[PDB]
């Protein structure tokens, strides 16, 4: 069993697809193998080769020095058991695949003695924890368990019974479970870096052990259910090194205890949000010269402590407090914090107006992210701000701010998130913008008071991910430049008075898969290019950003098909009294992240054209759009027939035709049409058989009525 030959047999009797020929120059000279001087193999490095395969690890220990073996980043399954092999590896690296069968950690633990850092993390490992590494092994010293599948209760001795050398233990992104304080961490000794986030371990204490592990610098226990009071007295000094602690998302009440500033002397980050804290940063933090990221959100904290302690800590430079209780104006000694980047005081309390002093510091100002959604600030937009020349997203959204955008704004180079909306905001955008200014990702000044029209100079923000501007009273065209903008995704300006045609050169826009231009004064036909782009839509930059959207649940008679907001820092409450959500009898509201449905080739998702007075044919290369969840053409001078191509609205729900001029029958595919929910095609002169099957024939009447000879279920038989 020469060692050429192993990896032939690994490579005939494991891979499956070898789409980016990784191996096709397959003992040294192969690709991915590192060789000894001795002409033996010690190293197996085929990361991200897009290999897909079954992996049994004893095939590739049969190699006498084999020590290490890069897998990470393939796609990789777990195959057979073992066949009963020597292992002699240092470093294992399994990431990133789809291994299931976590025998492959007990052969590990069992054998492979020499094992200094393993990594199983991103897979689908699961069952029950069990195996801890064999005591014979002397050297082990980083482990990574993190994000797969482990399942049930953690054993009391596991984390006690590993070897004494180890230092980075990583369990989170898990599903395991357990009261807390029965996990024994044995002696502790050597342990730096320990977590258990994201799981579902209880526990109103912690465990004594714990208090043994004198060179923790990570300590990450977040998103479980621990409860109770943090621990406060003289827990916090056994920890002389700590540099980064996070109880975040946790059942914690009370208040921050002030012992727990013994950590000040090494602390550099702190996440405490996500619990149920009251009072305030307690004054003895402010020996904490160290901190750097102080995260309290999503807690009940009030008071001045921003002014009594934050401002006294100067290394600072990512502070946290959305979603408390914090009342008053915002303190300007913050501006004392001179190295602080981003700051986030969203849905607090806060009155007066915008904090501006961080810019016109002795020096420039480092602060890139200025966030304070949903407050209740007044007055204007600082002009002050235009000297922050480091910003790149502004915030300042759902507060009572009236005037006009101050020029300097526009022209703040880096900026690429301007996001002010459900204010009072008036004036126009400049003819300037993304020219002088930051070339833009997202531009959300919706529910505004803004006036004049869209400048063609918008065809600058080729960065653009996101516009709204719905609400407004906007006029003039859509600029055609618009289509110049391929990161464009989506694209809002509903309920203004915009006039003139559709631009057919939308069609350009590689990437949009969100319009909606409703209730405006637009006219001149639907363009036929908004589907040119079907079948080729590429995700991009817009995934991930907070969202909320309220349905209008009243037929056609409520104004488009509901209401889709960016939400960054916004309470669900603030909303749902926001008198446009009363705009509908009733309403319901989704709330989450941006996420596409499709890896490539996909298309448009929502479509309002509705209240326009667009006349002509529907294009039949609508009927293409596969992943169009919304299509809302609703209340036009709409005329000919319902394209039959519409059958292959797979992904549709909501479809509103009514209020135009259309005539003929509708397509029986709507019938096979499997997610249809809402369906109004009332108000037109359609005629003919409702088709028989999918939803269509348990409609409301109101649906079909008003037109010019529909007959069959839910309306009388057409053989009548
Ligand atoms: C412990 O451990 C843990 C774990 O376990 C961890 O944690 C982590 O962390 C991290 C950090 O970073 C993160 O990540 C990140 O994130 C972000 C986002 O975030 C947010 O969100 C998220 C999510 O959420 C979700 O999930 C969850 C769970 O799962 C839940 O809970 C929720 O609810 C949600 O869910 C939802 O959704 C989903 C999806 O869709 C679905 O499915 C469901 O159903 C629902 O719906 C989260 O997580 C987070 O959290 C956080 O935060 C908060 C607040 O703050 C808190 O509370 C928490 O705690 C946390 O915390 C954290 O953070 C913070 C701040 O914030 C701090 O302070 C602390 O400390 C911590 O850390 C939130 O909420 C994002 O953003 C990101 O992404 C990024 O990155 C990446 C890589 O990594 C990439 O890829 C991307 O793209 C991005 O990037 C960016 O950035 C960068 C830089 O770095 C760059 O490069 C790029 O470009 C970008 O940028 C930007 O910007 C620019 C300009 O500048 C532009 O251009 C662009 O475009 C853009 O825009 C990431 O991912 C994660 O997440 C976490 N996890 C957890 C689990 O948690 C921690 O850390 C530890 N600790 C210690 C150690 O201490
Ligand atoms: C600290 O701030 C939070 C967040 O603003 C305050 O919680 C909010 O308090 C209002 C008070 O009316 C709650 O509204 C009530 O809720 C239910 C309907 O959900 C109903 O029983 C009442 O008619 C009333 O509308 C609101 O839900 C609540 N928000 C959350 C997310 O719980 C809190 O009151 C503030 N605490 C202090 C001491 O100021
Ligand atoms: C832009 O369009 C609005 C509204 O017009 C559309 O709705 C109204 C019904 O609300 C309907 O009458 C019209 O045919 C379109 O479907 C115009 O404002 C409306 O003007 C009508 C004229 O009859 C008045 O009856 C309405 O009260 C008035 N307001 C509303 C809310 O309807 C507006 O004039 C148009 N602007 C331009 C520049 O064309
Ligand atoms: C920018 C993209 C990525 C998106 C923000 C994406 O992330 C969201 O998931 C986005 C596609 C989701 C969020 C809210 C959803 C609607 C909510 C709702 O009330 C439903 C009622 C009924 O069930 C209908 O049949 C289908 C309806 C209309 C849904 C269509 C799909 C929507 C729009
Ligand atoms: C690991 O090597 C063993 C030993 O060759 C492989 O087991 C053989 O697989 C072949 C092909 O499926 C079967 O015909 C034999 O009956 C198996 N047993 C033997 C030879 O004793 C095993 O498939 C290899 N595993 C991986 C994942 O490559
Ligand atoms: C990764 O490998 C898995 C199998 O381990 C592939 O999943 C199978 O893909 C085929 C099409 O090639 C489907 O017909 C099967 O139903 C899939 N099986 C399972 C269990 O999901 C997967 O496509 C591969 N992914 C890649 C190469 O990106
Ligand atoms: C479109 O935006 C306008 C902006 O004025 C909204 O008009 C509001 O309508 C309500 C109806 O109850 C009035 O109480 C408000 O006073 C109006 N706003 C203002 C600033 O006067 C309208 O609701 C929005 N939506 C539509 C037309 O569907
Ligand atoms: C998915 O998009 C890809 C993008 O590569 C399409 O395939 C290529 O398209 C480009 C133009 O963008 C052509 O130059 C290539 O010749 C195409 N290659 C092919 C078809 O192999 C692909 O057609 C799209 N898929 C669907 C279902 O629309
Ligand atoms: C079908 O058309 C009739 C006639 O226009 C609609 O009845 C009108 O309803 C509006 C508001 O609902 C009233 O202001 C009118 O006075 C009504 N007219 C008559 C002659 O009664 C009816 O609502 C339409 N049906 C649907 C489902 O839209
Ligand atoms: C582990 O800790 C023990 C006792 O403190 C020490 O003797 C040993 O050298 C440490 N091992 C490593 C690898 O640091
Ligand atoms: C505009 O000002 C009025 C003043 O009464 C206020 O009620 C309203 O909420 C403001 N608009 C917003 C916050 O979008």
């Amino acid at each position: 069993v020469n060692d050429t030959a192993l990896l032939t047999a690994f490579k005939q009797t494991s891979i499956k697809s070898d789409p980016t020929n990784f191996l096709g120059n397959w003992p040294c000279t192969w690709r991915g193998v590192s060789c000894s001087s001795d002409g033996r193999v010690i190293g197996l490095d085929l990361r991200n080769g897009g290999l897909t395969g079954t992996l049994n690890l004893n095939n590739l220990t049969a190699l006498s020095n084999l020590r290490s073996l890069y897998l990470q980043g393939n796609n990789f399954s777990s195959g057979d058991s073992s066949s009963s092999s020597g292992c002699s590896l240092e470093v294992l690296d399994l990431s990133s695949n789809s291994l299931t069968d976590s025998s492959i950690v007990d052969y590990v633990f069992s054998t492979c003695l020499n094992l200094v850092s393993v990594n199983f993390s991103h897979n689908k490992l699961a069952g029950k924890l069990k195996s801890s590494p064999s005591a014979s092994n002397k050297r082990i010293t980083t482990v990574d368990l993190s994000n797969n599948r482990f399942s049930d209760e953690i054993p009391e001795t596991f984390i006690a019974d590993f070897p004494n050398s180890l230092k980075h233990l990583d369990l989170s992104g898990n599903n395991v479970t357990g009261d807390f304080s029965r996990l024994s961490f044995g002696l502790c000794e050597n342990l730096t870096v320990f977590s258990l986030s994201q799981n579902s371990i209880s526990g109103d204490r912690f465990p004594v052990s714990l208090s043994n592990c004198k060179l923790l610098e990570t300590l990450n226990l977040s998103r479980n259910s621990l409860i109770g009071k943090i621990p406060g007295d003289d827990y916090w000094g056994n920890f002389q090194n700590l540099r980064q602690l996070s109880l975040a998302h946790n059942l914690y009440s009370g208040e921050i205890p002030p012992e727990l500033s013994l950590l000040c002397r090494t602390l550099e980050v702190l996440d405490l949000s996500g619990n149920s804290l009251t009072g305030q940063l307690p004054q003895s933090f402010t020996s904490c010269g160290s901190l750097q990221s102080l995260n309290l959100g999503n807690n009940k904290l009030s008071g001045d402590f921003l002014s009594t302690v934050v401002s006294k800590l100067s290394r600072i430079t990512n502070l946290y407090l959305p979603f408390n209780n914090i009342s008053g104006s915002v303190p300007i000694s913050l501006t004392n914090c001179s190295n602080l980047r981003v700051l986030d005081l969203s849905s607090n309390e806060f009155t007066g107006e915008v904090p501006s002093g961080f810019c016109s510091l002795q020096s420039s100002s480092v602060l890139e992210k200025l966030l304070i959604a949903n407050n209740y600030l007044s007055g204007t937009v600082p002009v002050e701000l235009g000297k922050c020349k480091s910003l790149k997203t502004i915030d300042l959204s759902f507060n009572a701010l009236t005037g006009l955008i101050p020029k300097e704004i526009w022209t703040l180079p880096k900026l690429s998130d301007l996001v002010m909306w459900a204010n009072n905001l008036t004036g126009g955008i400049p003819e300037s913008i993304c020219v002088d200014g930051g070339n833009l990702e997202t531009l959300i000044l919706n529910n505004n008071l803004l006036t004049g029209s869209l400048p063609e100079s918008i065809s600058k923000c080729t960065n653009m991910l996101w516009i709204s501007l719905s609400s407004n009273l906007l006029t003039g065209e859509i600029p055609v430049g618009i289509g110049k903008l391929e990161k464009l995704a989506i694209l809002q300006l509903g309920n203004n008075s915009l006039t003139g045609n559709i631009p057919s050169e939308l069609g350009n826009c590689k990437n949009l898969i969100w319009l909606d231009l409703n209730s405006n004064n637009l006219t001149g036909n639907l363009p036929g290019e908004l589907a040119s782009q079907a079948g080729l839509v590429m995700p991009g930059s817009v995934s991930g950003k907070q969202f909320a959207f309220v349905r209008n649940e009243g037929g056609t008679d409520c104004r488009g098909a509901g209401g889709l907001v960016e939400f960054e820092g916004i309470r669900a409450e603030r909303l749902e009294h926001f008198p446009m959500v009363h705009s509908c009898p009733k309403t319901r509201i989704y709330s989450g992240m941006t996420m596409y449905m499709f890896s490539s080739n996909g298309s448009m998702i929502y479509l309002d054209l509705s209240y326009n007075a667009v006349s002509g044919s529907i294009p039949l290369g609508y009927g293409a759009m596969g992943y169009l969840q919304v299509l809302n053409l609703g209340h036009n001078l709409l005329t000919g027939t319902i394209p039959d191509s519409f059958g292959g609205l797979k992904a549709i729900g909501v479809l509103d035709l009514s209020h135009n001029d259309l005539q003929g029958f509708l397509p029986g595919s709507l019938g096979g049409l499997s997610f249809l929910s809402d369906l109004d095609v009332s108000n037109n002169n359609l005629t003919g058989p409702i088709p028989f099957g999918g939803q269509l024939t348990t409609f409301p009447l109101t649906r079909y009525a008003n037109n010019s000879g529909l007959c069959g279920v839910p309306l009388p038989p057409c053989s009548s």
